[PDB]
């Protein structure tokens, strides 16, 4: 439960990538993650994936590169509410 463990990681990829990863806390009330980013330009229409409570990483494909993107990690709990977690990163070229 509580904000995640989230870096700014970019490790060798494509520009047009961007390989997120984060770190649970210990307590198992966390089931899912989402991502959700937005290009931080305009507070306009932004994208989401869901990615299962396994995985601790994504790779956000389908990106322009040398841009910054405000992005959050929501995570769900069990049936119950969801925390927020805030950030942003940059894709760089």
């Amino acid at each position: 439960s509580g904000p995640v463990e989230v870096f700014i990681t970019e490790t060798p990829s494509q520009p047009n990538s961007h390989p997120i990863q984060w770190n649970a806390p210990q307590p198992s009330h966390i089931s899912k993650y989402i991502l959700r980013w937005r290009p931080k330009n305009s507070v306009g229409r932004w994208k989401e994936a869901t990615i299962p409570g396994h995985l601790n990483s994504y790779t956000i494909k389908g990106l322009k590169p040398g841009v910054v993107y405000e992005g959050q990690l929501i995570s769900i709990q069990q049936y119950g509410h969801q925390e927020v977690t805030r950030f942003d990163f940059t894709t760089t070229s």
